[PDB]
């Protein structure tokens, strides 16, 4: 169909390797395009993390309230919140925040950390019946991105489905999944991506992330005027080690599969 040939002609036009799911939650119909393909998740693994910490307070109603210490050695390659916070504290809360909203890689390693290490967030997606996720390393080597490995990766149809499982589903408790949906819904990093290709009456939560290879990726959950949400994820990466990131590749895929809403 004209939906599949315009990705094809997009990813034929990038030199890259395009990776798009699309969810319909009003019959759960789907866009597919190399969606059972892996693709390191960079800065979108986020969401895991922060949702294993929500899941752990289900059980303790005030975890999001403990505090966690910010040591100088903690920070690591792009830090916007943590380094404001060294030789002091931030609330569990507040690490989630500074990892989804500003994609702090220094809140993400405190998560990772606090949930036993990449093999317990892992544990986490499983713990959801994703046996397609998998976290590896820490921060910031969970970026590399490097062709073939498979660390750190997801597929775009697992990924899209364990998404709409922890907003939408019920991965969650309510006030949990309430307060992930506020966390994404407040990002900061994601105007240039998935919903730069959408109409701005929409109301968007998403997650973006980059990496080595041009890795260029987002996680998004969209609620159209006078419909069902939407779930969509568009992972972008490139054959060459330093090729620059490009957010325009995700905007022009999210309009291409969200024609007729």
């Amino acid at each position: 169909n004209s939906v599949q040939q315009q990705l094809e002609a997009l990813e034929k036009s990038s030199g890259g390797r395009l990776g798009v799911a699309l969810i319909n939650t009003a019959d759960n119909s789907q866009i597919l395009y190399r969606a059972d393909e892996r693709f390191a998740m960079c800065s979108t693994s986020k969401v895991m993390a922060a949702a294993a910490v929500l899941k752990q307070s289900e059980s303790d109603k005030h975890l999001l309230n403990q505090r966690v210490e910010i040591k100088k050695s903690d920070l690591v390659n792009y830090n916007p919140i943590a380094e404001k916070h060294v030789n002091g504290t931030m609330t569990l809360a507040e690490l989630g925040a500074a990892a989804l909203q500003y994609s702090d890689n220094t809140a993400m390693n405190k998560l990772i950390a606090h949930l036993g290490g990449p093999d317990k967030v892992t544990a986490f997606a499983r713990s959801l019946g994703d046996e397609t996720f998998r976290l590896d390393r820490t921060e910031p080597t969970l970026n590399t991105a490097i062709p073939g490995d498979p660390r750190d990766t997801t597929t775009p149809l697992a990924m899209a489905q364990t998404l709409k499982n922890l907003t939408l589903g019920k991965a969650l408790a309510e006030t949990q999944r309430a307060q992930l949906v506020t966390w994404l819904k407040g990002n900061t990093t994601g105007s240039a991506s998935i919903r730069a290709g959408l109409p701005k009456s929409w109301v968007v939560g998403d997650k973006t992330g980059s990496g080595d290879y041009g890795t260029t990726n987002d996680i998004a959950v969209i609620w159209p005027e006078n419909h069902a949400p939407l779930v969509l994820v568009t992972y972008f990466t490139q054959p060459e080690q330093k090729a620059e990131r490009r957010r325009d590749i995700l905007a022009a895929a999210a309009k291409i599969v969200t024609h007729g809403f």
